[PDB]
């Protein structure tokens, strides 16, 4: 199990000896024999190394270019360039898992990644290695974006090969040239539309533990592709949704403000203002039904893993909770109960707070909202823990001192909380003995929480703003990208034809001889240097 | 409106003064209101002359940058919070603070260190009243107001080195005029 | 004109052939692609072959175009917008570290 299935050829290549591997490969030792040992697998809970479960991948992952070329274009035994292991990882899949984005590794993997593809072209012109999937159904392009391997993902998206007969493998062509200007095209295949795993969908719908998820959207084809979708059709729909939500919240506010004050609902219909008020209540209920169904629809379509629901996409939970409050309000109202007012005011406050969702769609407001979220997650929780400890301890001491009215724990906690908002009495009661004890306790509480802890929070906030300011423009762009993908699936949902990016254009010739047509996206660049 | 907004302000004060005269000669008491607006605007217009002194001019440029960068966003978020919580509180209140204007002013006092937290008792469901007020206080006072001070400090750091050049541009326009 | 193509390819011998042939150097290509046209992609060079060499760092061609004997280009020629060669040189610059030199 630890080293089961290991062959002699594994040892020779690992020692990086050209003559030693030449002997065994010539001898007819199996090159397709796989060592399915857990030491060679991922096994995140144990130390080890992963290389692809195949001797052919071992040379590629160890920078053995000469051995790799020997293993394939020889005559005695030609290794299977398309062989898949138990997990299904091809040699191209194993090359992605080896990379770790560090400064030196990227130059190694991408350079080796290019030559193994070119060799496959000269050997198997009809075979396309990039579209092979493992047991999970991930192509090497899809797995690179999924695992946060930004260095290799950039190479794949804009791969431009100058050599004839390998130009058809490229993804970033060139239309024409000018003096400082050159026009380039992009493949844009399986990026925005795909059978199972689009590149955009994989990046956006991650579990937030991907190391460079914010940064993978800054590569050249992806950044302008999303901006094109926004400026074309998505932006106008987003403004329409903001306007309708504003109108819904104003009608809800007006209907609750004019509620009758008689007893035992439901209330009878008279005058003409009751017909206008009942109309407003019908619209408020219908709005809460719509947000209730959009909440379970989201869960069924995405299936969050209970960790990407509170750290990411917490706005869906808040809209769903507001809908739940509205439904509870209706249920209580039709049961002759007065608590429907309490449920309705909670619903009103939550609905007005939910308006902050739409700060995305404006750059400055969106960056401001991201900063607010960061400070809430970094500073407020720690401040609250220490503050609650101090408040509870000193309140219990003060209330134990008091004798026969503030002789309640709730009353004394509220008196001490007023010091935080600039309204502390400092003489609120006199029903005690030992007046010196009362003053010493209150003065110690004031110095610790007001002069020290509250002023310290302002200083700690300033340090957070300094460190997160530069990157915050990229978190906002990730938030807006999720909005763009959600709108596309929901609104159109029947043709998916008016929103298509790019256009069919001719870029080259198939190596067989056919004409290859790809949906290309035009990008313009200017270079006054390097004439 | 982005440049030369001082011309607009001096012109607006002149308009207020002319309206004051027109109302005065028509036997109307609102001339006092127009005249007090004119007085306040005229005293505020004195800040035009901070150009012509280097330190005061740089200070004025910094004030303008802060107003254009932080206050507008702060006001949008603050008004959203204030209006929502005020509507909820006033809907809870029963038969005097049973007005939207009265309840908005009570909640605004928390921002200036004057919040009552027990300003009314004409309600049922006392637990609902205190939960709503405590949530509003934590969001706007402890969090949003202290955050504005931290965001101002970042603006000062970035624009301090360059502000001596904006002042010299403003004084150059004065020289040509 | 044909002279526009030869200079754009930055071939000193090729432009020498056409300039010798008597092709008009004062012919202006008033195309929107060659204009500013901020709402569309393109490039501006001055609407004149003489300015084209100047904006493309073709010093040898510029000297050839002016102090030769066959056809001397008009150093004071103005296009439809009125931009002289000196005017076109200003709009080419973009303040970047290398362009200014
Ligand atoms: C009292 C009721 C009626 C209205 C209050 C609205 C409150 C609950 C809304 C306003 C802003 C919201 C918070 C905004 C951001 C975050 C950080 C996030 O990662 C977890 C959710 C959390 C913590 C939200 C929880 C609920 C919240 C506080
Ligand atoms: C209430 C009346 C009587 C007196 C108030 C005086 C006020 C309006 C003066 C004092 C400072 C002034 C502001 C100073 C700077 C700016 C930024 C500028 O780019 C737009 C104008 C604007 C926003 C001014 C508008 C009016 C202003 C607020
Ligand atoms: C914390 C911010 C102010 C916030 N608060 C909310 C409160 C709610 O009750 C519901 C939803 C939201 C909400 O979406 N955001 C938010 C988050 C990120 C971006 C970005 N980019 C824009 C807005
Ligand atoms: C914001 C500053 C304080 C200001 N406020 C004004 C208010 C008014 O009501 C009218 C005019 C002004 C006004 O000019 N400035 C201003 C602007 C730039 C410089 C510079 N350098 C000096 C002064």
């Amino acid at each position: 199990s630890y080293y089961k299935g290991q062959t002699a050829l594994h040892i020779a290549i690992e020692r990086r000896n050209m003559a030693l591997v030449t002997l065994l490969v010539e001898n007819g030792a199996d090159v397709q024999a796989a060592a399915h040992g857990d030491f060679f697998k991922k096994t995140k809970g144990r130390p080890g190394f992963y290389f692809g479960e195949l001797p052919l991948s071992l040379a590629a992952c160890t920078n053995q270019l000469g051995i790799v070329k020997f293993l394939l274009q020889n005559s005695w035994q030609t290794a299977d360039i398309s062989a898949r292991d138990s997990v299904g990882n091809t040699v191209l899949h194993a090359l992605v898992e080896v990379a770790d984005n560090t400064a030196d590794n990227t130059k190694f993997v991408t350079s080796m990644y290019n030559e193994i593809l070119m060799l496959g072209a000269k050997l198997h012109p009809t075979l396309k290695l990039e579209e092979l999937t493992n047991k999970k159904g991930m192509t090497p392009l899809a797995l690179a974006a999924g695992t946060g391997k930004i260095g290799v993902l950039a190479y794949i998206l804009q791969r431009e090969i100058q050599e004839p007969e390998c130009r058809h493998l490229s993804r970033k062509f060139t239309e024409w040239a000018y003096g400082p200007v050159h026009s380039s095209l992009y493949d844009l295949s399986c990026i925005d539309t795909c059978e199972k795993n689009s590149v955009l969908e994989v990046i956006a719908y991650s579990s937030s533990e991907t190391p460079n998820r914010h940064d993978m959207l800054l590569v050249e084809p992806l950044n302008r592709l999303l901006q094109d979708k926004w400026d074309r059709f998505v932006k106008r729909i987003f403004y329409f949704n903001f306007l309708v939500y504003c109108l819904y919240m104003i009608i809800f506010t007006m209907a609750a403000y004019y509620r009758p004050v008689d007893g035992l609902p439901p209330f009878k219909m008279e005058k003409t203002g009751d017909y206008f008020r009942v109309t407003g209540e019908i619209l408020s209920v219908l709005g809460g039904v719509y947000f209730f169904f959009r909440g379970i629809q989201y869960f069924l379509q995405r299936r969050p893993s209970m960790k990407t629901l509170f750290v990411d996409s917490y706005s869906e939970m808040l809209f769903f909770l507001q809908s739940l409050f509205m439904l509870a309000t209706v249920v209580l109202y039709f049961s002759h109960l007065k608590e429907y007012v309490a449920s309705m005011v909670f619903s009103l406050a939550l609905g007005w707070t939910n308006m902050l969702y739409y700060t995305r769609g404006f750059q400055q407001m969106g960056i401001y909202a991201v900063m607010i979220e960061k400070m809430i997650l970094r500073d407020l929780c720690r401040f609250m823990f220490v503050y609650i400890v101090f408040l509870f301890g000193f309140s219990t001491a003060v209330v134990t001192l008091i004798e026969d009215s503030y002789n309640s724990l709730y009353s004394t906690c509220l008196e001490l909380f007023k010091f935080t908002i600039g309204m502390g009495d400092l003489e609120f009661t006199e029903n005690y003995d030992f007046k010196a004890v009362f003053i010493i306790l209150l003065l110690a509480y004031v110095i610790l929480t007001y002069i020290l802890l509250l002023n310290m929070l302002i200083a700690l906030m300033g340090e957070t703003v300094n460190k997160i300011a530069q990157e915050s423009k990229n978190i906002w762009k990730l938030q807006r990208a999720i909005t763009i993908l959600d709108t596309e699936k929901s609104f159109l949902k029947c043709m998916r034809k008016a929103f298509r990016s790019g256009k069919l254009l001719q870029v080259g010739y198939t190596p067989d001889g056919k004409d290859d047509y790809r949906w290309c996206f035009r990008v313009d660049e200017v270079n006054w240097t390097t004439w």
